[PDB]
């Protein structure tokens, strides 16, 4: 912890919100999504190719400009306010974000760029980048992952171009908001935008996974879209959400300068997609540099089909860690950072298997079961003991927790 943070050549004074970790910092700028041949870059190029094809292939398809090198450091206004996220919304919890301070943060999603790009006059674009969130620790969650945003605007004439008396139809009106549309949108408009959205995503998935993937649309919520959806893909007997989307909140589109227009947007988890497309077991493999893994994504063209062969799964070592939280001063996702710092990518997952308050003291006890597993080799009991003991001492010094063990 400190007084000034220096990130990407810029300086940020620290305050009550500051909670960025040196570990996260060592990863900012990495840009896996722009790394030639990396599984993520691969998915990026394939999505890009699809959009390009569609532009040249169909007259109605617009040209999508692509931005994959925007700095992840944004203002809380870009990441939250511009997307209409309430001041008291849980997604703002310091516990789930990496804030430099009260006004700047590492983006939690690529949607943080929607407003500025809209304000710049663009009608169709894609933003691809690393995003950051403080989350639990397991093979499916990492503090850093990547997303690809897409925004598509429609003018009234463009939307109803294929309808006989379409110029008589409108985009806007003043009714009420319902489960199916916004208060200022016509059902006519929404039905067409929604259909375009789903057809676009469905075709993209078809291009990425082939005609023989099981997908389902699920209704959800986002403060920046409505109606909103999550597309899920059934993989290994299990419906997994791979993207979020919907019809852009008109207030957002209006404040950016495009009253005129109505649009849709979506944000899809490149990791999630990659893990499904190539089986990848574990999110941590995206960050290793074991050429048993990377060498498998060295294709002649992004069209050559990678036939990923999962590495061996080495034995894990499991150790529990208990302690006392301080006096009303502690967060779960905190200890999770001490863990990422000390155990790094050696930790496969952390589980809070138990927690209780002592009557006398008033002083809550936490017991975490940490699974230590190397993605590249067999960890010995010895080295794990050393990492586990360092985590133990660190907890006691830098989480005011008491050595209960």
């Amino acid at each position: 912890p400190g007084s000034v943070v220096e990130l990407l050549g810029k300086s940020y004074p620290q305050d009550d919100h500051s909670n960025l970790t040196r570990k996260v910092l060592t990863r900012v700028g990495r840009n896996l999504h722009n790394q030639q041949h990396h599984p993520l870059w691969l998915i990026k190029e394939r999505v890009k190719e699809h959009f390009y094809k569609q532009y040249v292939g169909r007259f109605g398809t617009p040209l999508f400009s692509v931005y994959d090198n925007l700095s992840p450091v944004v203002t809380t206004w870009q990441n939250f306010d511009s997307l209409l996220i309430p001041a008291d919304h849980p997604s703002r919890k310091k516990g789930d974000n990496y804030y430099l301070n009260r006004t700047h943060m590492l983006r939690a999603h690529t949607s943080a760029h929607q407003w500025d790009l809209l304000h710049a006059g663009l009608d169709a674009f894609l933003v691809v980048g690393d995003v950051y969130r403080r989350d639990q620790i397991d093979s499916q969650h990492y503090p850093i992952f990547h997303q690809l945003e897409a925004v598509r605007l429609f003018s009234k004439h463009e939307l109803f171009a294929g309808i006989k008396d379409g110029e008589s139809l409108q985009l806007f009106e003043q009714s009420s908001r319902s489960a199916h549309k916004q208060e200022t949108h016509t059902m006519e408009a929404v039905k067409l935008v929604e259909f375009d959205l789903k057809q676009t995503l469905t075709r993209l998935m078809a291009h990425l996974f082939g005609d023989e993937l099981e997908i389902r649309w699920v209704d959800c919520y986002f403060p920046f879209t409505h109606p909103s959806f999550e597309m899920e893909i059934n993989f290994h007997g299990e419906w997994l959400e791979v993207l979020g989307c919907g019809v852009m909140e008109q207030q957002l589109v209006n404040s950016a300068g495009a009253q005129d227009r109505i649009g849709w947007a979506f944000g899809l988890g490149l990791e999630r997609l990659a893990m499904i497309l190539y089986y990848i077991p574990d999110i941590r493999l995206f960050w290793c540099e074991d050429e048993r893994f990377l060498k498998q994504f060295c294709v002649s063209n992004i069209n050559q089909k990678v036939k990923f062969q999962p590495l061996s799964k080495y034995p894990a070592v499991i150790n529990d860690i208990s302690f006392w939280l301080p006096s009303e001063n502690y967060a779960e996702n905190d200890f999770y950072d001490l863990v990422r710092t000390i155990g790094g990518d050696l930790v496969e997952k952390v589980d809070l298997i138990d927690k209780f308050v002592h009557p006398k003291t008033h002083k809550t006890s936490h017991c975490y079961r940490i699974t230590y597993r190397h993605m590249e080799r067999t960890l010995s009991q010895r080295e794990v003991r050393h990492i586990h003991q360092a985590l133990q001492e660190a907890a006691v010094q830098l989480l005011g927790v008491e050595g209960r063990f």
